[PDB]
RNA sequence: GGCGCGCGCC
RNA sequence: GGCGCGCGCC
RNA sequence: GGCGCGCGCC
RNA sequence: GGCGCGCGCC
RNA sequence: GGCGCGCGCC
RNA sequence: GGCGCGCGCC
RNA sequence: GGCGCGCGCC
RNA sequence: GGCGCGCGCC
């Protein structure tokens, strides 16, 4: 069968307008025109509901501290390369040699689902329910893992641990502002490498510190 | 008629579950539990998806370098706001004096519509109509004005030219890395205030320079 | 948009 | 032959 | 009319 | 560079 | 969570 | 009496 | 078992 | 502070 009709197989959804779906499969590098750039654009906040909805439905905690780092990692290039894998995105999208990378995987992620959207004649009900038919397993698992993009001082860490068998050290350098709304400079140290990091609190200020630390190692 | 009867006929659609539509109302300062945090959460998803939709079928140009500008004041406190008025969220609201602001009434505008998607049995086809039918022309009119958010420059030189009808001067300091992939660093400056900024082009650069300037100046 | 330039990738 | 990043001139 | 900033198109 | 839209200062 | 502290607002 | 921001101790 | 980081609850 | 979940290093 033709490589559309693989793909509405994986996606058990068959286009009314094939084309649709063929833009949606296209980079900008294989055709200056009719390309996934709007549907991405699209499908961005329409995949971010579906994702947030299902979130807000099954996380153990309704609080927005608590929801807010789920998303982050819900709604991440990582986590859109996990769902787009089951449909074996890669092979489908028209692209030239040596521009593929996972931000087009995901950016083709979201086109697609833009284009099923549209192709419905924009039901965002039944779209909802055919990707919630598709994924809804996959992040509900994600969700009772308590995944979560690991924040600056852990990845850290993780790297002068590795790299030294040695944790970073924190130190206060200064305290501004009114009391009630104190300024916080905070210093990250590995060796001679150092960093310093601002916030409304001295665990904010050490994760800026632990933010730059890691840049300058990066570069060094 | 009671406040709830009030905001459903300004709202075009009446509640099943008043308790629905009483939370998005309420703020944690007058309630601990039952207040609006989880559905600003699921609001603000749900709303990005309503706005999107819209630009992205009425915006005369679908390039995404365009439609970013339009979506990030689409989807603003200020433009929220603007929204609400026509509600008068402002009186519904349960809050305790002196904490009402624009984002408090952004939160609940966002709230109310996750509230409305909940009740109607998560239809979401259905609540999208009823925002376009309150909504739709504001937002048509934003679009063909093309608002958008004043950007750095722009707000650093309205300054300068009130407070000292005098313009900011922009001037390149370096340029490192390599060549297809240079760092711009350039200064801006008015009177003796002065702050850096760093890009990958000279235009983004002295964007984040007066971006800076904004600050300390903000701050002096 | 036109005329060019440096760099990089296929 | 085709793309990309940046820069300059009109 | 001038100076300047942002964006679009050519 | 030109033209267009928006805006600030004169 | 408990016991406190500085500050701010009603 | 009620909230908020930050900090400390267990 | 130890040290440390993040988050949740009490 | 305690307990829980995740992880890094020993």
């Amino acid at each position: 069968m033709k490589m559309l009709e693989q793909l509405e197989k994986k996606l058990g959804y068959t286009f009314k307008d094939k084309s649709l779906l063929e833009k949606a499969l296209t980079h900008v590098s294989y055709s200056k025109k009719e390309h996934y750039e709007t549907l991405e654009f699209l499908g961005d906040a329409l995949v971010n509901f579906f994702i947030v909805d299902l979130l807000v439905q099954y996380s153990p905690n309704k609080r927005e501290g608590f929801l807010s780092p789920l998303k982050a990692y819900l709604i991440s290039e990582e986590f859109f390369n996990l769902l787009a894998q089951k449909l074996e995105l890669h092979k489908f999208i028209r692209i030239k040699r040596g521009k593929i990378n996972e931000t087009i995987i995901g950016d083709v992620f979201k086109a697609l689902w833009a284009a099923v959207y549209i192709d419905s004649g924009r039901d965002a009900n039944f779209t909802r329910e055919l990707f919630y038919k598709l994924f809804k397993e996959d992040i509900l698992s994600a969700i009772k893992e308590g995944r979560v993009k690991k924040d600056y001082k852990t990845i850290l860490q993780e790297i002068t641990q590795k790299r030294w068998k040695e944790r970073p050290e924190y130190r206060l350098i200064s305290v501004e502002g009114p009391h009630h709304k104190k300024k916080f400079i905070v210093e990250a140290k590995i060796k001679e490498y150092r960093t310093l990091g601002e916030g409304k609190s001295k665990k904010e200020a050490e994760q800026r510190a632990a933010e730059e630390l890691i840049k300058l190692l990066e570069e060094s």
